[PDB]
């Protein structure tokens, strides 16, 4: 059975940020008008039985100190007055400031997402779900002490923590177009979560991170997480195919070494073609197949408990596009049954976003990997011999 995080509280929050708006509601309000609802266990978000138990949750992660001023942020911003300058540098001391400020739900809001993706863990977790889905969740810039790319608190991280202090690995799979940085961070020093990111990374481009770091070399963890961190950078305009091929059989390696308990996978939707931040092209045509598509659906394949996150996403439309049929991907993998998806955007409350012409499919029409490949599979030997792992290594290199 496939799960779906949802509530109406929570829908409210994830609709109070100013970045992102409405967007998780034209995202579930299109789940619900293609009629994929009925076919998905609701998995409500998690609450606490005291302040004291909520802030213990968060601070697996967080400090003390930066959930006290997200915390102070929005009462800040309840009142009318200005912030004083003192309390201006304490926001500064967190980088609350910029492209994350605050607004008068701010710590609501991000609260919600770490509440909706513990809850879907868990569910996953006593074995209630195969699968679960939260759109609501997958911020994955955010640090321990420092807020960054719209993410003030970081609901993935603490999420794979809960799976693994449930011998357990976790591999954590990064669609989104942006380096998943504070994922990588968080367990830089950790052999059982795995991580890998695929992103465009050039000069200048946020975070920055996931390249190149003597000829140059890639970074990939430290103590008894050396070999633990993967990133594979590409270059802007990649079409699905040539995505799809470049990770395909990184995701089928990453899969028979490490042999997960579980896999989180970030489903940023901004590799869009028609996603104005305009980098990649990828696609969610289902007959070009949609690198999401693909991807997913081979994760899929695998048959490991799995958590199904949001991430970026700047076409509001065009991302509920997407995530419908992730979705509807999602139940026909797992149940066994298949979903028919009409081609026409069907009649519900926000159908006028999808002009001009109302349809699923969005608007569009369509070496280096190689040596990035031959590192990446090194690394995998290194990290497989450094954690005695035991794997047939022309099983593995055939894949390529
Ligand atoms: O997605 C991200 N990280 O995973 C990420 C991180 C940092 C910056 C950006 C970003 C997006 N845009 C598009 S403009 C826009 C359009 C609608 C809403 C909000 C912004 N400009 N900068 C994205
Ligand atoms: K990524
Ligand atoms: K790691
Ligand atoms: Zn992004």
């Amino acid at each position: 059975s496939v799960g779906i995080v949802y509530g109406d509280q929570y829908r409210q929050l994830c609709c109070s940020s100013p970045k992102f708006g409405d967007r998780y509601a034209l995202v579930m309000d299109l789940i619900n008008a293609y009629k994929l609802i009925p076919e998905l266990s609701r998995v409500p978000p998690l609450q606490w039985d005291s302040p004291s138990r909520m802030y213990e949750a968060v601070t697996a992660f967080h400090s003390t100190e930066y959930v006290d001023a997200l915390k102070k942020l929005q009462m800040l911003h309840c009142e009318e007055k200005e912030l004083t300058a003192d309390d201006e540098l304490l926001m500064d001391s967190f980088s609350l400031n910029y492209d994350c400020p605050g607004f008068p739900s701010v710590f609501d809001y991000s609260l919600a997402a770490v509440q909706g993706s513990l809850a879907a863990a868990s569910a996953l977790i006593c074995r209630h779900c195969e699968v679960v889905i939260n759109w609501g969740g997958g911020w994955h810039h955010a640090k321990r002490s420092e807020a960054s790319g719209f993410c003030y608190l970081n609901d993935i991280v603490l999420a794979i923590h809960r799976l693994v202090s449930s011998q357990t690995r976790v591999l954590y799979v990064d669609l989104d177009l942006h380096h998943g940085d504070g994922v990588e961070e968080a367990f830089w020093y950790s052999p059982r979560v795995v991580t890998f990111s695929v992103h465009h990374a050039s000069p200048g481009f946020f975070p920055g991170t996931g390249t190149w770091n003597k000829l140059p070399i890639f970074l990939n963890g430290a103590g008894r997480g050396r070999f633990s961190a993967f990133n594979l950078p590409l270059e802007e305009g990649i079409n699905d195919l040539d995505w799809s091929n470049a990770i395909g059989p990184i995701l089928d390696s990453l899969n028979i070494v490490i042999q997960p308990s579980y896999v989180v996978v970030q489903c940023g939707a901004d590799c869009l073609a028609t996603d104005p931040m305009r980098i990649f092209r990828l696609t969610n045509f289902y007959p070009s197949l949609s690198g999401y598509l693909y991807a997913i659906k081979k994760i899929l394949s695998w048959k490991v408990p799995t958590l199904i996150l949001g991430g970026g996403g700047y076409n509001f439309p065009d991302t509920a596009r997407l995530w419908t049929r992730v979705t509807a991907l999602t139940i026909e993998e797992v149940k066994g049954k298949k979903m028919t998806i009409s081609p026409e955007i069907p009649e519900h409350s926000y159908f006028s976003r999808y002009g001009p012409d109302f349809e699923l499919d969005i608007d569009y029409f369509p070496d280096s990997i190689q040596k990035h490949h031959r590192r990446i599979l090194e690394q995998l030997r290194n990290y497989a011999d450094l954690n005695k792992l035991i794997y047939d290594y022309d099983q593995v290199y055939q894949l390529y």
